[PDB]
DNA sequence: GGTTGGTGTGGTTGG
């Protein structure tokens, strides 16, 4: 069926720049609305940035002019370009991908940013 | 729980 792997978490240093990839199989990410979310530690979840089926993109307060979207179409696969990172950033963050009545979730991924 | 956490039926996310 339907199944997203997420990668690219890690480390880094507070400044620093990383990319996330969610990867899709079983459903197309330019047929749905595709999310990012993040938790982090003493935090409920918080919604990051979404990415319509038309490739039409969103970001919340706290990340925009620093995360950006992009989506390979041929590989399936939506990334998020996560720059100018600060402690504040340190979480798992997810992806997700609707599907008819569903809603299809990535494992987490964990970034740490280290304090400058 | 779930294909996902937890201060679990809200949450730029259903029940
Ligand atoms: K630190
Ligand atoms: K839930």
């Amino acid at each position: 069926q339907v199944q997203l792997q997420e990668s690219g978490g890690g480390l880094v240093q507070a400044g620093g720049s990383l990319r996330l990839s969610c990867a899709a199989s079983g459903s197309r990410f330019s047929s749905n609305t595709m999310t990012w979310y993040r938790q982090a530690p003493g935090k409920q979840r918080e919604w990051v940035a979404t990415m319509r089926s038309i490739g039409t993109t969103r970001y919340a307060s706290s990340v925009e002019g620093r995360f950006t979207l992009s989506r390979d179409n041929a590989k399936n696969t939506v990334y998020l370009q996560m720059n100018s990172l600060k402690p504040e950033d340190t979480a798992v963050y997810y992806c997700n991908l609707r599907r008819g009545g569903g809603i299809y979730w990535g494992q987490g991924t964990q970034v740490t940013v280290s304090s400058h």
